[PDB]
């Protein structure tokens, strides 16, 4: 039911508030539009993994930590 | 250095390959062609959250596992 891309952006979202980082911040680091961005976090926007790389530097998360999360998120949602 | 549709696809052929299954099989239930499929596999590919889930389906494996697997994965090739 669950998107990846719908797991993956909350994973990033809850990355970027968890160091009180602006929308702006974290897409002029990862050289994208902050509208991409915010698309990317609800969901609505695939990020190639170019893009997911570099949101994960600018945001000093491994991409391991991004996919582990998503998966203990995604079990969640299947098991509900 | 890794990047997500590389470890993506590597746990896709295992997936695959640990049925049996050809990328014919797979791709036609997926609804995908052959070589995009098998590019996705290779890692070259980026596939969309809705062809992932469809992979999956076709494979039947939960994508909270291929997400697991992959952050697994992606942590020993940071790791080395």
């Amino acid at each position: 039911t669950a998107l990846l891309r719908e797991v993956i952006g909350d994973v990033l979202r809850n990355a970027r508030t968890d160091q009180g980082r602006t929308l702006r911040e974290v897409s002029d680091a990862a050289r994208v539009s902050l509208g991409y961005l915010s698309e990317v976090e609800r969901g609505r926007k695939e990020a190639s993994s170019e893009l997911l790389s570099a949101i994960c530097d600018a945001l000093d998360v491994p991409l391991s930590r991004v996919l582990t999360d998503a998966g203990e998120s995604m079990a969640r949602r299947e098991h509900d």
